[PDB]
This record gives C-alpha cells, sequence and structure tokens, in this order.
C-alpha cells in the first residue's frame, strides 16, 4: 500500500461539519463515506443530509441523537433507495419526524462493506476505496483538547467505541517517541475542534482507541 493517503486532495470530502450536542456522529460518519463513494462514481461532490438519517433511520437499527451505527445508515439508504442532500433536509441537531423527499435524492447505496477488525485491512481500504467510516473511544478529556501531533491516549479502549467518525487518508510525521504513523481522521466538532476539524489519530499502535473495529463502506 501507499505510505501516505490524503482523499481530500482527490476532492472525495466534503468540509468539516458541526454535529451540536446530539449523539448522531454516526449519521455524520455515514454521510462522509457514502459522499466519498458517489463522488468516486459521479464525480460530484453533494453533502448529505445527517438529519434525513437522523430522522428516518430508525427501522435499521438507528436511535437518533440517542446512537446509531454506519452500517444501519448505509442500510437505510439501500432500502429507502435514496438520500437527500443537505441543502435540501438541513441539519436541526433535533430528531424530527421523518421529511424524506425522493425528488431531492441525491444518492444511493447497494449495501456495505465490513473491513475485518485490522490495522493492515483498515490501511489497504483507505488506499483503495476511499474515506471509511470508522468507530472511535472519544471519550477521554485529551480527546476534547487535541490541537495538534498525533493523538495518543493511554487508557483508550480498543472494544468500548462511543464515536463515529470518518478515516480520509494516512500519513507519517517525525515524533519524538518514533510512533510517527498516522490515520487523517475527519471529525464532526466544527472546524474549531483539533486541527480544522481534523485529529491525526495513532497508526499501528494496538488498533488505538478501536480505530479498526468498526471500520465499514458503503458499495456505490
Amino acid at each position: 500500500a501507499p505510505r501516505s493517503v490524503d482523499w481530500r486532495e482527490k476532492g472525495y470530502v466534503t468540509p468539516v461539519k458541526n454535529q451540536g450536542q446530539c449523539g448522531s456522529c454516526w449519521a455524520f460518519s455515514a454521510t462522509g463515506a457514502l459522499e466519498g463513494q458517489m463522488f468516486r462514481k459521479t464525480g460530484r461532490l453533494i453533502s448529505l443530509s445527517e438529519q434525513n438519517l437522523v430522522d428516518c433511520s430508525g427501522p435499521q437499527g438507528n436511535e437518533g441523537c440517542n446512537g446509531g451505527l454506519m452500517d444501519y445508515a448505509f442500510q437505510y439508504v439501500q432500502d429507502n433507495g435514496g438520500l437527500d442532500s443537505e441543502e435540501s433536509y438541513p441539519y436541526e441537531a433535533t430528531e424530527e419526524s421523518c421529511k424524506y423527499n425522493p425528488k431531492y435524492s441525491v444518492a444511493n447505496d447497494a449495501g456495505f462493506v465490513d473491513i475485518p477488525k485490522q490495522e493492515k485491512a483498515l490501511m489497504k481500504a483507505v488506499a483503495t476505496v476511499g474515506p471509511i467510516s470508522v468507530a472511535i473511544d472519544a471519550g477521554h478529556e485529551s480527546f476534547l483538547f487535541y490541537k495538534e501531533g498525533i493523538y495518543f491516549e493511554p487508557d483508550c479502549s480498543s472494544e468500548d467505541m462511543d464515536h463515529g467518525v470518518l478515516v480520509v487518508g494516512y500519513g507519517f510525521e517525525s515524533t519524538e517517541s518514533d510512533n510517527n504513523k498516522y490515520w487523517l481522521v475527519k471529525n464532526s466538532w466544527g472546524e474549531e475542534w483539533g486541527m480544522g476539524g481534523y485529529v491525526k489519530m495513532a497508526k499501528d499502535r494496538r488498533n488505538h482507541c478501536g480505530i479498526a473495529s468498526a471500520a465499514s463502506y458503503p458499495t456505490v
């Protein structure tokens, strides 16, 4: 695989969004992955409606602002036959009744692919597919205050994840400890968090924060 990958430079990635005070990170992760795969297919980058997922994908198992899963979101898009654009179905950070309108659908998928729970497999997926939906253990103050560099939290869990995010690439930089590899991760806490909304998560360090434990992408 390549040593460095950044799908932002290929046009696959929309700007950083902000989920607010709603537990809807799974929806932002899913829209990020579907935005990348739709661009791969059509060459058009169109921001997708997280609110559509929050309001409408309960039957696939999601629970709105109380949590959900990216795979359930991909299943909704397939079962529902579409997903509205962000412009047409804007984000309100609160769960409401479903207002999906197929006339404004701009995305589709035919299912999803779950990646084996290994960072080596996640690397191959990122290198060949595009941005990948992942879940991480973000429940640490160090993550809130992250500003730059490679994020490494000794107390991070590799099994209990609480936050869906999007891997848009990976790379390296020289560090004091010579743990130099990172996943380039798009968060949904706005651009004031981290590095313009992004974090460099430790890569190849025992599946740090569980980044390879629940990785998937939609088939387009």
